[PDB]
């Protein structure tokens, strides 16, 4: 718990933000009928044109003379409605007070995909980020659903906040005008606990790790689990060591931060009839060993973002802990641990022992990801569940496969697959569903060892999948790849990728 | 003195350092070339050209007090010779009073203005009939033009070059007198001394330099600069780590994390018995191995046999603080600061990604840790200017795109202040030091804007590191005239194998004609 | 002039946009003391708040309107700030009962801007203009600009504003309306005045130059390039003069002509001359180097970073002496006779190309080995410069896409300039001033110049790390008794971030031709 430095000037915790200015925020949701008020700050409308970069028209009633003539259609027919293109113009309203008015254009497409209205929200936030406002009114002219109306929400709080903690006025009203209004008020406060679980997640993968190492993101963990009266467990290298997790413990073998696994639980209050293991990856830095990561793109200023697998986790254990599903019982683990460079450090070519007695040849340290997942599923097919998920920036692979958008999900149970596909659905954290080659089993084939770590065959990702099924004998799992997800490099910070879809999970 | 760690007691525990040289025990007589030339004794070379006939051939004008050597040197003998830059020919023959004596010449080429490069050659052509040469004494006579600090810097390169560095090994002889005929040898004169000692302090920049780095370690440097500071009656103080900590130089902390020495931080101080009316701080780069951390300088190129030389900055504020030392300035005040670390690969070295704040409290988002120089002097540089001094000039083997830039004769000079930078270009002319004055481009200011840390270290797409590098220092420099000069192309020469000993001489007229 | 095709459908041409939208903005300028009429469009103040950073927008200019002075009254502004880049949008009706847009565009806190800063403060007006139908812009300069800066701030705003929508064809921008007018208010407004037309001259020589060099190299060949140069010189009135192969040939020129060998595009040398209707003062030869694509031969970019696909910009240097052409001939300098040269051709792999170890003869006599076939452009630039220099002028001023090294030395923004004269670089540093197309002097290292000597030939084409220096050092034994500059462009010509052409050096070439 107490965290090493080498020098004084070390920091021995993660700054963490609870309460943000986003909590501050009153949300009140109108109905369009009735007509749109407009009396201060910021009212902005969401239009389409369904026509390609077609002009902008506002159909919704403006209670307010002079503003009803600013969005009469031969003034707003100036403007087009191109999807993220925004214009907002300040004036006066019916009592002379200051307003600006304007509108974000939603393409000509009736329904926005999740990156659309991604970009809509990014043009929504550049207006706050530009003008001192109390207040902001957005009006829907568009079509959404229940599930993409909190996504809404949640990527306007997100992107909305401003991560200082390493640094050395927000609104304080949200309206929202849309048709059936009653129908969507019970998303708001559900939004703002999805945030937060993705901001929580997002600070502790932005933190650098000189500050989030093994020990402080354990105490962030216990920090968190206290908050919300959830049972916590911290494993040292000595509980460790009797629990055989070999191949777990060789890869922190040449950290100055000792291995620490974390192991959060929520217990619902009635009878539990569905037990559920998450399980992150937790690496505050992978420098890739031995494998040093010096080849031309492996991006090894990045590598603090490899415990985005925990963070996702934890943030999701943020969320279950404050709505708290009834009828459940989901552990939160981690296996964190760090990958360096030392006179202690794990070898290529090394053979080592994990906790179910399957040794292991390593081909490549850089590939600690799944050393450290193979005791973790262990671990958690110990506990008895149901069902065993995991997340993790496992392979770099997925940046040819599937890119920088989707997440890939691989498992040896189809109906754990499509709760995933379908959870992936309502949290618009979009995830695609790739196989397991078993022709490529046999790459894994180790002359000396039960099993190699690495192949001889590329696809990393199906391989790393082959290798990870092998630790788990007789249970639903399921392994969310989110290497190639996790970093918006368009905006050089972490998206929280995985909480909402892991909450979407437990919850529906 | 602190002790220096060890892995085995075969390590060595100290920097072996040369402080008496044979060049030293060389009498320097200069004589007027008017009068003729006494060639009864050693080895006489003729420094000759012929303007316009290129590659012309040798004619000597200088009357001899040799009937023998006057008869070698007449137009039908020498004209089987020509002139270019750098060839030479010499003979051994029997003077009038039969004893055994050397004559010879080497060419300077058909141009009548000798350049800093050109009279390198000349002296290397000279250095190598001297490397075989047994003679006592060696006599030369410039039948060419040279003004008195191309004539001092003959002398300079003379002896340094001269002067072959043995302190870890396991012919010739070093001759015991040199002769020089030239016009006006009543004006050169007082050239002479001043020339040797910027020869030792030049040559004592390259003996550190040259030290491998499991001699030149951190604490062994600071050791030695101590040693030196003692001998020269300077003021010092090295700072440790726990003083380092309480000064809050997390930036120059966070660089030495890694290594097994301790960082010490290097300041020097010399007072002049006067008012003082300038005050100068020279701040080196003093990096004794540059691995280049968990970003490992792995790829083509990389140099990383090379890397005991990133100490040259501060070797060179070393090797000034001789000088200045020993020709003691009036009425001027100078530090000499060097944050001397060790970047390596360790459990304990910082990572790509961390964030430190530096002495004066701002954050910094590492992006490379190869480019620990500039965190070493950001803290430098705050410390610089807490002494209130008037002048702030850092020397440094920074970026190197500096071999893509300016290449390997000329450094580089970034700046603040336009008076400064003129300064050092004038210094850059008489010390014959060759720099060139680069811009710092602030459009190239906004890559540095980091999303968390209060600055970048390095860019993330602005190529041109070197300016970049400066816009970064820059930022730890608030209200004093500061220059920068980016040595890390000039340093070594790639052509002897060994330091060039870079900026001590620059530096030294740098305060002089201050 | 015929343009050889491997298919039909291989153009022939490069299309060429003249008449651009830009050319039919109407610039009225006022003074600023006569007071701001706001009747329609779009209304912009420059402003600033010298010492305040972030300081509050406070109008200062006069404005004959009641409403919209009362709106634009302190009270109002303060919840605005002047930093730089930053604008808003104002909406409101004035005395005419008149709907009107109303805005500003903060330049910061300091007193003077600079080339940066102000084109900074130009690309938020172009955003302003930008998916917005008006028919009408006025901007209000209420921060001082001296000439250049005023003139600079014109050039920008032209340059940024006009779309190349040459190559768009099932992608037009269907909503890409242009203004027809552009009000300006600024203090002591009549000398200015002069300024505007001189800006619409120096922009569209900018923009002509970005049209060849955003014209990929099936449209932009050899050929259609030479061809190009002719159509202008004739609209200008210049003579014009086109050397092909068998001129060539007789000429000697083995270096420029070795570069095109392996192209299916015949060497075109580009000679274009202005005279001035009098006494001859000074008599100039501009120099650009026209490799219309750069694949870098048998030394092929195939190195990771080699940009292969942007080596359509590698004849810049030339379009830039054509866009200064075209400046130069519409301005009408006196007392000067310039001559612009372009060794055009195609550096490409074949059976006919020239190959790596090659020693070829320039049209001076001196025999090259060649080490490298991508450092083509010193080639025939040296037959070029040789061209020149037989045309017995004052000076020599060269510029070239030359070396990659220029990114890691100045970056992307400032040029280098080398030469053998001191006052010639003072000439161009002079113009780089009040062009305001940045260019920092470099040195030629004469150290360096025994690395260029071969075995066999008389020179090496290549050292075997400072290539811009190296680079200089050879073209410099092609000038033998002239003032020479030479202006390295490789990193400055491509803007990135906005994915296009800069048009760098016309401005400075024409500054420098003038003020002469
Ligand atoms: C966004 N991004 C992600 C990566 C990335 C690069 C490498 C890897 C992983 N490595 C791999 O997939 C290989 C098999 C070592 C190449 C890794 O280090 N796992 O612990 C995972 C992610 C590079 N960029
Ligand atoms: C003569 N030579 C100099 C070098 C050299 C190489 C790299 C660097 C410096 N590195 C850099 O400039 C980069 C930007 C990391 C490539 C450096 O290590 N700073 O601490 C400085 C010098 C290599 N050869
Ligand atoms: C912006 N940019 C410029 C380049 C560039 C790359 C290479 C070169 C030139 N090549 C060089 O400078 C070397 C010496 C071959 C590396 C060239 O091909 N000249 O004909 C010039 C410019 C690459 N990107
Ligand atoms: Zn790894
Ligand atoms: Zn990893
Ligand atoms: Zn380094
Ligand atoms: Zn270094
Ligand atoms: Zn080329
Ligand atoms: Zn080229």
């Amino acid at each position: 718990s107490e965290v090493p430095q080498v020098v004084s000037l070390d920091p021995t915790s993660i700054p963490i933000e609870y309460n943000t200015p986003i909590h501050d925020i009153k949300v009140q949701v109108y109905d369009i009928k009735g007509g749109c008020n407009v009396e201060e700050g910021l009212t902005i409308f969401l239009v389409n044109n369904p026509k390609e970069n077609g002009p902008v028209k506002i159909s919704s009633k403006v209670n307010d003379k002079q503003v009803s003539e600013f969005l009469k259609d031969e003034n707003m027919e100036k403007f087009n409605v191109k999807l993220g293109t925004s214009k907002h113009f300040y004036m006066f309203n019916d009592n002379k007070n200051s307003v600006a008015v304007g509108y974000v254009g939603c393409g000509s497409v009736a329904d926005l995909s999740e990156a659309d209205m991604k970009r809509v929200v990014l043009s929504l936030v550049t207006m706050l980020h530009d003008n001192k406002l109390s207040k902001l009114t957005v009006v829907f002219e568009i079509n959404v659903d229940k599930n993409l109306f909190r996504f809404f929400l949640e990527t306007l709080f997100y992107e909305y906040m401003t991560d200082e903690r390493f640094k050395s006025e927000y609104i304080k009203h949200l309206g929202v005008y849309i048709n059936n209004a009653d129908t969507y008020k019970e998303e708001v406060e559900k939004a703002r606990v999805y945030y937060f679980g993705t901001y929580y997640a997002s600070q502790l993968i932005a933190a650098p790790s000189n500050y989030c190492n093994p020990v402080s993101l354990s105490n962030a963990a216990v920090e968190l689990a206290q908050k919300l009266n959830l049972e916590y467990k911290i494993l040292g290298v000595k509980e460790l060591e009797e629990l055989k997790m070999g191949a777990y413990l060789s890869v922190g073998k040449g950290s100055m931060y000792p291995n620490k696994f974390i192991h959060l639980t929520y217990k619902s209050k009635g009878d539990v009839k569905k037990k559920i293991a998450l399980v992150g990856k937790g690496i505050t830095f992978d420098s890739g060993g031995y494998n040093l990561k010096a080849a031309p793109g492996s991006m090894i200023d990045l590598m603090k973002f490899d415990m985005s697998g925990c963070a996702a986790v934890l943030g999701c254990a943020y969320c279950v802990g404050t709505l708290k599903p009834e009828n459940v019982e989901i552990h939160f683990l981690s296996a964190v641990c760090e990958n360096m460079v030392s006179k202690n450090s794990y070898r290529p070519g090394d053979i080592i022992t994990a906790s179910n007695g399957k040794t292991i040849e390593v081909g490549n340290t850089d590939a600690e990801g799944r050393l450290t997942l193979a005791d973790a599923l262990v671990y958690a097919e110990k506990l008895g569940v149901d069902y065993i998920v995991d997340i993790a920036t496992l392979t770099g692979a997925m940046l040819y496969s599937l890119g920088t958008s989707y997440a890939g999900v691989f498992g040896n149970n189809e109906e754990l697959i499509n709760k995933i596909l379908q959870s992936s659905k309502t949290s618009n954290e979009p995830v695609w569903w790739l196989p397991i080659i078993n022709e490529y089993r046999a790459t894994l084939n180790s002359k000396y060892a039960d099993i190699n770590q690495i192949s001889s065959v590329k696809a990393s990702s199906i391989v790393a999948s082959l290798f990870l099924k092998e630790f788990v004998q007789n249970t639903a799992w399921a392994h969310i790849d989110i290497a190639g997800v996790s970093w918006n490099f368009k905006a050089r910070k972490p998206k929280g990728f995985g909480v909402r879809l892991l909450t979407e999970f437990v919850l529906n």
